């Protein structure tokens, strides 16, 4: 279920995306690559990346706005982590393009690894961390599942 962050949890979610928040396309590619290449049977999910060796594409214009409009995203979810409708709204609204895509929980889980590991939080930032985005794959999961009106 989705469960609200306190004043202080906010705090800590902004603080722990605060050098992401200002480096977040560069964060973007290194992270994605990185998330391609330890997991590399995704790479075929995107098909203007299909086909092509993962050095290949990314360095191009292609992998680099893919990259973004991922982080761009999450960059929006922490702008409204204190904002349960408006944080609901930015997943609501992306995720219509994933649900007919045969993306497992695990292929979306092991993005969120990822993105844990390379963030490199003390155990407090950690839990906030955690609670946000165990509501942000309540929120995407519910409405993957047919499930996103509940939050309108
Ligand atoms: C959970 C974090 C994720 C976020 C925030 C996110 C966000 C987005 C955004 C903003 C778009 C652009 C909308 C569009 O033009 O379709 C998109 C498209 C897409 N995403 Fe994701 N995504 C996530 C996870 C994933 C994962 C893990 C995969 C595959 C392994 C994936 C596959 C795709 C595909 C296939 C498209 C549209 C086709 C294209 O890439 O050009 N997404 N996503």
């Amino acid at each position: 279920a989705f469960v609200g962050l306190s004043d202080s949890e906010e705090k800590l979610v902004r603080d722990a995306w605060a050098p992401i928040h200002g480096d977040l396309q560069g964060t973007a590619n290194t992270v994605f690559y990185n998330y391609l290449k330890k997991y590399p049977s995704n790479q075929d999910k995107f098909e203007t990346l299909k086909g092509h060796p993962l050095d290949e594409v990314k360095d191009t214009a292609n992998f680099k706005l893919i990259a973004g409009r991922i982080f761009t995203i999450f960059d929006n979810c922490v702008k409204n982590v204190g904002n349960d409708k408006g944080f609901q709204k930015v997943i609501a609204d992306m995720s219509g393009p994933h649900v007919a895509r045969p993306i497992t929980h695990g292929s979306y889980n092991d993005l969120r690894g990822v993105i844990y590991d390379s963030m490199h939080l003390d155990s407090t930032h950690g839990a906030a961390w955690n609670k946000m985005m165990d509501n942000f794959f309540y929120v995407f999961y519910e409405c993957l599942d047919g499930r996103c009106s509940q939050f309108s």
